[PDB]
């Protein structure tokens, strides 16, 4: 549908995501999305893998949305995302402290369904803690 | 403004973008406003240290161009992703110049006010570049 109908999907996943709601978290991702990172299409068994090892080592993950944008069938989001060094990352052992980095998000949308996206992250603020 | 104002935000866009590329400062320049405020890393960046970080990235990266990869425009802000490369040429963190291609991808956002860019924020991944050193 339009912008604002996919740019208020795109909140309400990252709402969902922060407030512990499964079905609002997957419920506007297409089954056969496509993700690019640093100009490369992500194979979906690496993201998962990606997600993993981020959520092994920073399971209280939060997102702060600071924008939303959406023209015809995108919609971009920047987000302040924290967390807790609660577990192992990259065999560094957790500090237990509070975290932050910096992605832009990208969705391209059919039907109302992500079935591309997009991310450039800046981890740079969270490598530092370690 | 008005409803169109976001397709000539996004045109603005574009345009500094080619003129980077070609050479032409002054097609990058006239169109932000002296009070700009930049964002990065959730603070204001002053003004003046940004013109420092660009003094010292130009140094290590003196040919840089960008690439845009998407650009969204909606009421009055505008937001591009760009591929950023160049080559290693002047020292970058006292690390001696390689000679060789480095890329680094950009999230921008822009907003407008009568055509002039009064806030900027970005997002920077400069990992693919610093494996690179």
């Amino acid at each position: 549908l339009t912008a604002a109908d996919n740019k208020k999907r795109c909140l309400e996943m990252v709402d969902a995501w922060n407030r512990g709601e499964l079905g609002g978290v997957t419920a506007h991702w297409s089954p056969d999305v496509v993700h690019h990172s640093e100009e490369r299409i992500v194979p979906n068994e690496e993201m998962v893998l990606r997600m993993e090892s981020g959520l092994t080592a920073f399971p209280d993950v939060r997102l702060d949305v600071r924008s939303v944008l959406a023209e015809d069938d995108r919609v971009s989001m920047r987000i302040s995302v924290t967390a807790t060094h609660k577990g192992p990352f990259m065999d560094i052992a957790p500090t237990n402290r509070t975290v932050t980095w910096h992605t832009a998000e990208e969705f391209r949308f059919v039907d109302g369904k992500v079935v591309e996206h997009w991310d450039v992250i800046n981890y740079m603020p969270m490598l530092r803690e370690l």
